[PDB]
DNA sequence: AATAAGCGGAAGTGGG
DNA sequence: TCCCACTTTCGCTTA
């Protein structure tokens, strides 16, 4: 099954949910969610995973927080903004 | 108050 | 056995 960071990177590359997520500085790997349209993206994540419950942005963001220690995605001190690692961007 | 973003102890589910 | 990679529940903090 796809990993969450890869699901998000793939969306950013495809442009398929441009109103829910976008690059801030793609060279740095920084990206941001839409305040008003992030839930539709979270719903898509949960359906792609086949999870039992409806996925929420809060549960998805909790998964994102767990990447902080391994480094794939880090929270940026800007609203709804995160940053992929160079390793994730290079793969 | 109402709303929203951000955080995490603990415990459950999947597929190794 | 016991870690993977989240998922789910619920309370808390700050703005």
């Amino acid at each position: 099954k796809i990993r969450l960071y890869q699901f998000l990177l793939d969306l950013l590359r495809s442009g398929d949910m441009k109103d829910s997520i976008w690059w801030v500085d793609k060279d740095k790997g920084t990206f941001q969610f839409s305040s008003k349209h992030k839930e539709a993206l979270a719903h898509r994540w949960g359906i792609q995973k086949g999870n039992r419950k409806k996925m929420t942005y809060q549960k998805m963001a909790r998964a994102l927080r767990n990447y902080g220690k391994t480094g794939e995605v880090k929270k940026v001190k800007k609203k709804l903004t995160y940053q992929f690692s160079g390793e994730v961007l290079g793969r």
